[PDB]
């Protein structure tokens, strides 16, 4: 029999967290990742769940996530270490029948608990499930370096920020045609920042936390990591261009419109209008 | 018997795509690579081709590529993943007797198809075969970070851009004496951008897509990767120099002329004249 | 029986030094690391200590460290090489009953000796033991690139430097609420620089050596590495922002105060007052 | 019996070239490395030399290197590939009794030849042998990115350039107290550039080729790589500082003098006088 550590989802969590560590996006415990699973994903491994159950209440009831299993990163845990000890740094949790709390079925050994950003994660999963008819399955947060730097210089406005990111790499509009939501700075690890993030997730797959980092949503680990990597790559280009004194030329509005038409996407109107 | 995955060409595709991933040039699916093979390369592996054939028509007939096999990266596929599952992310294709389409002989599993930039690739192979009497065998596209940044600041002009790249690392003129072609921004994944790229490939081994990336051509995977790496290294130096306020000194015209003479190359006259 | 090289502490020293090498923080011999152990940590491995003893006097008596074992990096040794030959590059030392010197129990083969920055390390351990009621166990020095660059541009003042680092990544105030001490430039490898560093370690977990690097203290290798990585990440963001012409917006004083309250930390008053 | 590929010197060449590749210093074939061996180093492996000899004349007789064996990188070879096929990319050569040429005893398979920069290497070895009473054994050339960028902005003057590098990391004066020689731009791969480099090697362990790269000399692979890594790290810091608008404070002349005194080195007078 297959060890749960060799499962597609444990291996995928290891790959995404390790890749993000190597990118320089996740110093110390700066990042968190949650992946929504099906019962059918974890059923073959149920002898691993065979447990003195651990139950933890949610800060807010989440009835839409009733009975739903997730694999999640732990509070205070380092992305760098996930590859070294998956069961210490990751846990499989299942939200209970009423959405009032969850059991820790596997992992998060030695009294570890899920990420302190669980509200932002679970509330965003809720909104993304509604927004995508259940197709989005991943919420990823990291401290993407160039995106963070840009939050000190670009206006903290969805249209302006989205438009610069679209201009800074051709495929950006195709990968995130709904653009990038941006919050004011907020104290992290709170219900409030969770709820503010989730409200932006209704209309965007990416949300920026100024002076902090980024949240992304997608259907798979690779597509979510790739979404963030695309925005961060554009941010990296922009930081270089702005450091050289700014753009002498760029992708025009008309060109962005043509791009959207070709790829069958409706670009965020506010960003396109600039 | 040798598995096809251990072949020189599958191993080479893995090395080039993995190296480019590690460079930060190929976020998400941002990049594509095609390598022209001989019948003699794939003949020893023909039991791997033993197939429910898949046939796909080309958007434009390419009679010059009749009967020609290639190994290619897939549409929507991540350079990061090639090492993890070569058969999922790569395919061996063979253009048919008339050049009207190709069979997928191996790989591109689960209904995967070749890169969306196949026109730019195949049309460029055609022009490079003519330009080099059949010596060029590789077309590589990636999202080379500093080259991209420079397209927002340097004039989008072959002579000017070539000349700065030559100045930004001594060996540039020796590695690409024909210089760098540069298109206007165009909607990607089209016949039009393919044909525009191929027309520049007649007179240059490197072609820039502003605000997007670079295409390179060469006789081997290493020489093509190395060509791009050289241009991108010069671009990296230039981005640093421009960020520091610009050049106080540089390689002179006379010095570039002397360099060309020593290495027995005829540098692009327009770039040399500046 | 377990080889000492497979011990948690030898493996941890290898991980931290290798990670720091990969970060670009430790060119040549530029860095040093010391970890305070318990007798119980090394007792299971005592057959490895079975030795023609080597004894080296300390430059200054350190009675508070009497009888205390440490694992340490060697003088003139490369962080890059620790993974290749742990016993050549690391040593287990034990401070004697009076604190007048130490024995080299294991490692530092071929007449190697502990780091030339041993005074800064051991004196800082002393002050951190007092400051944290024995909870801090690690002193790490490296040449963190962006922190070094910032010492040429930011005022060399604890309040100003701390405040910018807090602003450059949200979690900074939470990770180092006591802020960052900063010395004037001093000749390294001396008792004087050791004593100056230790005096700052009384009131901060991080101390900057202008035009040189950083010292950090924490309870574990990961928490100490993570502390430095956090400060250096903020420094990296700031270098990008300053290169783009400076901040247009940032985390406010009020926001920093709110952050401190939420995380139950008392931020350094001088930095908070700006 | 030990394969020659497992020898200390083949393994060391692999480590240095691979490390330099990972640094981004050696795109394409941009770099070369030569290590002077003793007869006693290669004697245990002589059954590997058992050969249809290959002999190649030197461009200039080098009687001081008579009978001397070296391990060297090949012309047109990629540092990236050394780890994949050491015998293809490296060769063991022995200069003949008169210094008129050398035999290729091992490696450089498929008619490969030593680096095109052999004059710069061998002539520099000659001068460094004289300068250090035979202690220096390595000449390394690479395309160190930040050092290259600085050659477009700093005055191309030994005193000025040395002084900035000393200021940009404290240990620089200790690692290269003799400073950094700097040539005018010259056509590479020539006897002339070789002889110009060697003349600077009489009085410095580092020599800059503007708009091209750096040459370094030292007693071991690690000390030579570390020398270059130190200068390049300082260059990296300086590029960041200059990009942020320049130094507000720095290491003073008096401080550099104090540093030299403490470490028992005589710093280059011209650089110290600024
Ligand atoms: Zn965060
Ligand atoms: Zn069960
Ligand atoms: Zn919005
Ligand atoms: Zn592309
Ligand atoms: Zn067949
Ligand atoms: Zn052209
Ligand atoms: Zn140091
Ligand atoms: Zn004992
Ligand atoms: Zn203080
Ligand atoms: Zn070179
Ligand atoms: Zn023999
Ligand atoms: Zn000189």
């Amino acid at each position: 029999m297959q060890n749960i550590t060799q499962s597609w989802f444990v291996q995928g969590m290891i790959k995404a967290t390790t890749d993000a560590w190597l990118k320089g996006w996740d110093e110390r415990n700066g990042g968190n990742l949650t992946l929504r699973l099906d019962d059918a994903d974890i059923a073959p491994y149920h002898d691993n769940f065979h447990q003195q159950p651990r139950y933890i209440p949610l800060s807010q009831p989440m009835p839409l996530l009733a009975n739903t299993p997730f694999i999640v990163t732990g509070s205070g845990k380092f992305f760098r270490n996930v590859q070294l000890d998956p069961a210490a740094n990751l846990g499989i949790v299942k939200v209970d029948s009423d959405g009032a709390g969850y059991h820790i079925l596997w992992g998060l050994t030695n009294e570890a608990v899920p990420t302190s950003e669980l509200p932002a994660h679970f509330l965003s999963h809720c909104e993304r499930i509604k927004a995508t008819n259940g197709k989005d399955r991943v919420i990823m947060h990291c401290h993407a370096t160039n995106l963070i730097a840009l939050t000190y210089v670009l206006e903290n406005d969805t249209a302006v920020f989205t438009r610069q990111l679209w201009e800074g790499s051709t495929e950006c509009l195709v990968v995130f045609p709904d653009g990038v939501g941006i919050l004011p700075w907020m104290v992290p690890g709170t219900d409030a920042i969770g709820q503010a993030t989730a409200q932006e997730m209704q209309k965007h797959s990416l949300v920026l936390w100024p002076f902090h980092g980024v949240f992304g949503s997608g259907p798979t680990l690779d597509e979510t990591f790739g979404l963030i990597d695309t925005a961060e790559k554009s941010a990296q280009v922009l930081v270089k261009v702005y450091s050289m004194g700014g753009m002498w030329q760029t992708i025009s509005r008309e060109e962005l419109i043509a791009l959207g038409k070709r790829f069958g996407v409706t670009p965020l109107a506010s960003a396109l209008s600039l």
